[PDB]
Formats: structure tokens, C-alpha cells, sequence
């Protein structure tokens, strides 16, 4: 007798099967964001890497086109997040550890520069990217908070100083987004 909509429904996709510790990503995205969204019902998919978006010269994948992979997919699911071992970019950026719609429904992580021996930083930042790619499918932008979630990383260093977490102003922002 679950409140109709009180579970979002988030479908974690696996471009490939070269993840390392998908299954402790997706179990610890999922209770990390059950935290801000409630107890998240999450489903793995596999999803083919769309091969017009990699570049050759780059040896990386057009996150955009990813995202547009995972839009095409089956399903309702109230977020598509995706994760990927290639290398993503966008246009104009060397690469991209994720991107999302934002706001929208798709987002995608790529662990390919996230990798750390330690299984634990490994995940960490896998949470936090994917933590990050899908607060902007909740319409947040970038946060000024270098310590929270939202806070734009372009570097690994970035990436470990932030927390998982949502600062008070996200979260707000988030749950307000999410009100509707
Ligand atoms: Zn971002
Ligand atoms: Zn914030």
C-alpha cells in the first residue's frame, strides 16, 4: 500500500561490463539517495555505447550521446542514470566525469578517471558524481559550496574534497524541486 509516487523509480544502466564494483555502486548510490529522494526502487539495465559518439582520436565517448542512449530506453523510470568505464566529454571539455539533463530524466557517470585502488575512495566518488549528475536532473545547478555534492569538479582533487552530500541550500532546492 506504498503512497502512489512516494518511490522514485531510478534505473541504473551499465554501458559495459568493464565497471568495477557495479553492484556496491549501485547499492550505495541507492542508499545515499534514499537520504534526500526516500527509499529509491533501483533496476540495473546494460545499455550498448552508442559507437557514432566515440571518438577515435579522443578514445572517448560524447557524454550527450549516452544520455540520448538512455533516453531511448524502455521503461518507466523516473531517472536514468548511467554509468560507463569509457571516457566521456563534451564539446568543448577535455572530458566530463557525467553529464545529466537538467533538469530532465537521464544522467550518466563514467568511472573511467574516478578508478582508485582503495575500493572505498573508488565508490565514494562514484556516489558522488552520480549524487552530482542526478541533483542537476533535479534542475540544480552548480553549487559555490566547495564541500557540497553540487560543487562542479573537473578534477579527482575536486572530486574527493566535496562530501556526497547535498549542502543546506541544495537539499532545500531539492526537495523543493522535488515537491512537485
Ligand atoms: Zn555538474
Ligand atoms: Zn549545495
Amino acid at each position: 500500500l506504498v503512497p502512489r509516487g512516494s518511490h522514485m523509480k531510478l534505473c541504473l544502466v551499465a554501458f559495459d561490463g568493464r565497471i568495477p564494483m557495479l553492484s556496491s555502486i549501485v547499492d550505495r548510490f541507492e542508499e545515499h539517495v534514499s537520504e534526500y529522494l526516500g527509499e529509491v526502487k533501483v533496476k540495473k539495465k546494460r545499455a550498448k555505447l552508442p559507437e557514432h559518439a566515440y571518438s577515435k582520436v579522443r578514445g572517448q565517448y560524447l557524454a550527450r550521446a549516452l544520455l540520448d542512449t538512455l533516453r531511448g530506453m524502455k521503461g518507466e523510470y523516473d531517472r536514468v542514470l548511467g554509468l560507463t568505464s569509457e571516457d566521456l566529454y563534451a564539446p568543448g571539455l577535455n572530458f566530463v566525469f557525467g553529464q545529466a539533463r537538467c533538469p530532465g530524466r537521464e544522467a550518466v557517470v563514467s568511472v573511467a578517471r574516478l578508478l582508485d585502488p582503495d575500493p572505498e575512495l573508488y565508490l565514494e566518488r562514484v556516489v558522488k558524481e552520480l549524487t552530482h549528475e542526478l541533483g542537476h536532473t533535479f534542475g540544480l545547478g552548480h553549487c559555490p559550496d566547495r564541500n557540497c555534492v553540487m560543487s562542479f569538479s573537473s578534477s579527482l582533487l575536486e572530486v574527493d574534497r566535496k562530501s556526497p552530500n547535498f549542502c543546506r541550500r541544495c537539499t532545500e532546492l531539492l526537495q523543493r524541486n522535488l515537491k512537485r
